[PDB]
């Protein structure tokens, strides 16, 4: 598959999926990426997005919740990694669901290519 | 002008900054809509992106911080508004900042169209 | 896999690669879903975006080349399909390419998931 | 106004807005970044994106019609400018539209901030 997949505590470009809130209807799911071990953020190597994926228990299809670009990476006028701008591959996905489900969060590095990670959304 | 202001305690569609953190430059950024008054999330009418802009002082342009996408509004294969997900039109931003400067953020409605607001980042 | 797969000529949801032109590593990529069948566009249903993959021969990693979103769907103060704009879901990528590869698309429907399509770019 | 603009034949930033086609219903409108001047794509300096707005005569509100993102910039595990990939700022978006309106167009470099151009639709 072109979606990578390893160890979070061990491979930086892992997508670690972190469920902050699930009750009530309403979810919090943060995604992040180098969560163990830090990827670079510069102009010519960084994280470019985070996207997302939910699929309710009895549901045949999943659902994109949504999609994070992340967009500055340092350049300027004045030449790569000098504008003091760095966008960290963190997002906060807050959405509402009326049943548990399965999470699949996929992420993109301009030189690494594409990873995926997954968990599970027990809601109460 | 195609980015629509106005009072967010009195107008739903504004995109609210909020500011959670500023130590050291390490920074996060909330924005949302429908902070005061809510704003629909329904498969007809929903907000469905909020992008952020920074421009640090002395920094001849603006740059686009990050670019956040609500995609879930309740549609499935039973009709609109079945499937119970909804994704909420807020966002966090984590970037690093080494100047105080600018934010703007830009919002869009469906039907209500565009919309914009901004805040100081004081470092 | 999350990632459908199909006939493009049974299945309206298969998004549809085609090498529009490639001379002289001067590329350009038509991709489209519901080429032989047509997909509906409605406010409750609809094609979201298509997302387009290249990996040269020789590269060890693929590389996203674009994203094209599919935002109109008839929606308006008036109520849902009212508006008379309607986005279909085609779009076409332009791009200098130094080897032939393999390009994969990705497409997503607001009710029907998420599906693929392969095709090989030869220069 | 973030949103800069200028003469497209002076400015390589501006984003030009061409109608080619109007054909069952459906219209086709490409637009594109560096037509006169040409603009860099480099690993360290290119144009990211192309969003596309429409607001039909007697519209309370404009719609937006899709948005492409430029994605290859020639970075590799080699270095920058190494993988041969490069995606041109260059999009077209086919539309359903019944009414004329007002064509707007945004566009984003990485160092020279936010730009904007207008054009009619006539149909
Ligand atoms: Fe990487
Ligand atoms: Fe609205
Ligand atoms: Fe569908
Ligand atoms: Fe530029």
């Amino acid at each position: 598959e072109l979606f990578q997949t390893a160890d979070w505590k061990k491979e930086k470009h892992v997508p670690v999926i972190e469920v902050l809130r699930a009750e009530g209807g309403v979810v919090e799911v943060k995604v992040s990426v180098g969560k163990e071990i830090p990827h670079p953020n510069t102009t010519e190597h960084h994280i470019a997005w985070i996207e997302l994926v939910f699929q309710p228990e009895g549901s045949k299809f999943p659902y994109v919740v949504g999609r994070a670009e992340f967009a500055a990476h340092g350049a300027s006028v004045d030449g790569p990694n000098t504008s003091g701008v760095y966008t960290d591959p963190v997002a906060v996905f807050a959405f509402k669901a009326e049943k548990s489900g399965k999470l699949t969060a996929f992420s993109y590095c301009n030189i690494h290519g594409l990873w995926m990670g997954e968990a599970t959304l027990s809601l109460e």
